[PDB]
């Protein structure tokens, strides 16, 4: 057992592992976004930016995983990252909609995390993941759902304009 | 075809995307060395900072050859980041060698990839590896050459102090 | 032979005025273009903003390539810069689409110059073409496919504000 | 018609692109001997420099007929911009010769031009010419004036120190 | 083999040796330009002043490819620096000329060690040359031509003004 | 004679060329453990840029001697510039005894240089000499065998951590 070791459970760390995978898939996911809105078929360079920094906060969201994994005397084992589940986003909404879903399964995972390490009285663990993680995964949520509902009403994808306003003045 | 797409061949499309891959996966090598000495039995703190920063440059050089894919009409297709050959590390001088090892492997890569670009007659592909990733892997090897040299001088690993000096003097 | 003169051939003398006469043909086209945007019944001054500026950026590859001339003793021949294919663009998106083809057919001689250079083996001249020139055409030739597709989604030329919006949010 | 045309005769519309490409005809004929001063055998770099200022005030005056035709409703229609008489200009006097006769041919145009704008009534483009035109020819006729007066003094051609002293000094 | 050697033939570490050695050299003999004009007999301070600058620019290229022969693991073997041809440089057009030759051999030999690293397939050598040799070469070639040029037209030597007068403009 | 030769001998003359030239060599040999210490295999890096800086040094000295020969009227007669005694320093330690000998060998050729311009009552080059290389040499020589006498007590060479840490605090 490590030294630092104390009150951290053996499921807990290898919950926080899969939580760590997540996040580094997710962080891969928004990275395949960006790539798509970078494209000259697609050329939406807000939409780029905005899932470019998805992925540089689901990287940091990975990386505060590891730190607190490290400080519990857990060990962190990585996993492959898997690829996302397309490489064409076919849309500024259907982007945006996946990134919802996306942000939904990390909370439902994190929720279910935070459910563990109440099973097993870790209130470090339960501080850590409401404190860092549930709060911002709530308002990457409610923005999420924001930016789907502002670009349904526009008339996205359907109205080309749609997505390049929304690219210009909400993304922008 | 992409509208952008004017001496880009398939072959250096698929050569870049594997490139992207292979820098990714030596991005999630360094995150892996970095978490290794993030550890408490393990406790190099500029190891791990060194570590964190090789797995963000090279992560950045991923997003750029990204860029280049869309910047030349190609399209970028993810793939599965492998898992780290391993988590234990071992030591600072190992986690150096590997690392060496690395980014001779990432060099050879990208060496190809000129080479393959060079019998395409892909000038822009060329100069792209070559100003941005030729230079950049010859000095990050030699850097991780000097780092093995003088860890192996000092008495790495056997010698407890020689890797804890590094840290602090080389890498502080 | 000139005194500076050295691994300087013939014929990359010859390839390189014919490219100092496209590339001031191409700035002749991008002024053009913006004396058609204008116009009272155009009136898109974004627009005529963007194409002077490509005309300008034309002009200063031109004189780049004059001075690179001058600097291997080759002697610049200039020619008649013949008058653009058309005076009217007749829309946004179709001066666009024509800076895009005559982008990438400025791209296609300095790919032909650079193929010729290194046929004659002269390292300094691929250098130059690569580091001032194909680069840059391939930026201008994206950002130019990004434009054409944004005009073509928001819906012009048909749709009349489309062009409006792109003069005042992407090129404003 | 347009719009905005109003007591803009045909015939002025014509002059002003005629005009136009007088301007950029002046343009070129800077830019050739600007390139004829930066070769390495002719070596007078303040005399390519003021020639390529030359260059880039006539490439001005072209743009500033080109937003008075479009001012006034008129068409501006491109044509051929010939090449320069020669490409060889055989000194710094005789550069500076030939860039009075370019000067004053383009006084005598736009002189015959305003005279044209006299016969039709034309108050507005009467006083465009003199304004920005005629004021601007007169000046860089007696500065050339004065550097051909000052280059035949000191014994250019001939006096081989003479363009040197005066690239120097002059135009220094 | 070195740790870091990777794609680094013997023939071109051999070259870069023999091109250290023709740097050291190009120093050597601008520094005993330098010399030759700050004697009281010729006593050109701007002349002494623009050698022993290139004396300095010289060593420093020698150094580069120092740095390079050590971040490629090859071994820098040096020779002995062979006096410069004369000491008396006979005049500054004299000495501006010997320096036009010793850059064209300098670049000749440059350029056949980029055929070299061409041949065996070594972008980052032929980057290094092209980005960092090539382009100083040419640049200085055409700096010594122009000067030669001008000092050839003012007079010298048999001038005694003219390279006094291009000491102080052309140098000071 | 020099217009400006007095009271300087021609032994002194020659013994200041080959003070030159020792000078030039001592830079070379500097150069030699410069580079040495930039290897991949050696990896000190305040030792190289030390010994770069001695290098550096030890040029100013063949430079200020050869302005001294010019102010004196006498004839600056450059040699060639052995290669150094090996290109393998073997250790820091090694090196820096290496420097110590060759400090002193030049401090034994100032002095019989001083000891020759006394011999000839030449006060000014003796006041040269003690002005500007004597106390140098005392100094450098003393530096020297500071950082020999300090390195054999850490251990070096076989105390591999000795100089690395001489490398950090001494020379850093
Ligand atoms: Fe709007
Ligand atoms: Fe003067
Ligand atoms: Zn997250
Ligand atoms: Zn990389
Ligand atoms: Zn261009
Ligand atoms: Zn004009
Ligand atoms: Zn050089
Ligand atoms: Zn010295």
């Amino acid at each position: 057992p490590s030294q630092v070791r104390q009150n951290y459970h053996q499921d807990a760390e290898a919950a926080i592992n899969r939580q760590i995978n997540l996040e580094l898939y997710a962080s891969y996911v928004y990275l395949s976004m960006s790539c798509y809105f970078d494209r000259d078929d697609v050329a939406l360079k807000n939409f780029a930016k905005y899932f470019l920094h998805q992925s540089h906060e689901e990287r940091e969201h990975a990386e505060k995983l590891m730190k607190l994994q490290n400080q519990r005397g857990g060990r962190i084992f990585l996993q492959d990252i898997k690829k996302p589940d397309r490489d064409d986003w076919e849309s500024g909404l259907n982007a945006m909609e996946c990134a919802l879903h996306l942000e939904k399964s990390v909370n439902q995972s994190l929720l279910e995390l935070h459910k563990l390490a109440t099973d097993k009285n870790d209130p470090h663990l339960c501080d850590f993941i409401e404190t860092y993680y549930l709060s911002e995964q709530v308002k990457s949520i409610k923005e999420l759902g924001d930016h789907v509902t502002n670009l349904r009403k526009m008339g996205a994808p359907e109205a080309g304009m749609a997505e390049y306003l929304f690219d210009k003045h909400t993304l922008g």
